[PDB]
């Protein structure tokens, strides 16, 4: 984990990013959108447990990104939980969920659920 | 939002959290739970879109906890995201993904998801 | 449950359902909305799992509705996963999935995740 | 759509699943796991949206299995809610929702969710 988990990844659709995994469970980096209301890069933060495992498990971490830089202002934030699996073909399986700012009349229809694998080529 | 964000919330199950909303987008603080094979408090980190707003809509965030401190490696992540409505009964509606981490086979069944409404009171 | 589960139950957002419980874990009945792009009453089919309990659990149950009426076709449809619990005050809470028709582009966000809560009153 | 869903399915984990789309937006048929506390045929039934559309969107649609028959009763249901995409491959990208019976204290713990794919090969 943390060692195997900074660098950078790439999902299906294209998008790709690049973090940084602390030794006290930090995630910290970008992330550059393939798809969305998104231009550029957009500041990522999270978490892994690591201290993950005599049985092969996966690390359990998650990030989010507001949807907000200087090119771009989206009202939306994605977060995205998961795992890090390593090895020859170490990948990162997710399902997220992104959410937009709403009036409340409208929050019932704020939040979008999906997944993304990511992997180092 | 930020201001507004800033301080303790409190949840429908007991669960409390203290976040500072940074000028640039960022939310740090601590997680105290109530419920899971959750014991004390634990660091959370995410991030916030404002520059949320003329039609008085919600400010889009997500945060996560990765469930490891001192006392307790859960071996497991939450994020939540949802947004923040500030005035008189001021929350913050979220939907969440907890992930443990697993065996590749038992994959399908490493994500739960819920929702948590959070008060000032 | 079945007995317990048949007749009609209302959310907090205004939408009505009725429903009957069948002995062999069927569930058939009538949805009438509140919000969407929604018009009248769609049909409803779902299924049960009874025979659920010596511990107080609830019984897991889980319905759809396509979004489609001789008044309105939405191009959608909404599948709800939840389990009744009977009572004094019984409710049927739920969480709720809402996939509109897309394009192969437009895949990554046709799907809304969100929550109900059903009571008899 | 409909004719185009009516047949066998299979997912990437080994399930497979036969139905019949009704002309009036009915799907009824049998669902054989591979995972779970599964064993054997259950019965689905679900809904579809066509009356689906001249820019090529996917059919919305969903269903329902209650996990009991005659070998098994776990006790709980899963939803699936996705769309159908015709064609040379022709297959339903779904996200599903697992909710299993429990007492009030460990709702929270409740539901699992996920994705999957099903094609015809």
């Amino acid at each position: 984990a943390e060692a195997g988990i900074t660098g950078t990844w790439y999902n299906q659709l294209g998008s790709t990013f690049i973090v940084t995994a602390g030794a006290d469970g930090a995630l910290t980096g970008t992330y550059e959108s393939a798809v969305g209301n998104a231009e550029s890069r957009y500041v990522l933060t999270g978490r892994y447990d690591s201290a993950p495992a005599t049985d092969g498990s996966g690390t359990a971490l998650g990030w989010t990104v507001a949807w907000k830089n200087n090119y771009r202002n989206a009202h939306s934030a994605t977060t995205w939980s998961g795992q890090y699996v390593g090895g020859a073909e170490a990948r990162i399986n997710t399902q997220w969920l992104l959410t937009s700012g709403t009036t409340e009349a409208n929050a019932w229809k704020s939040t979008l659920v999906g997944h993304d694998t990511f992997t180092k080529v």
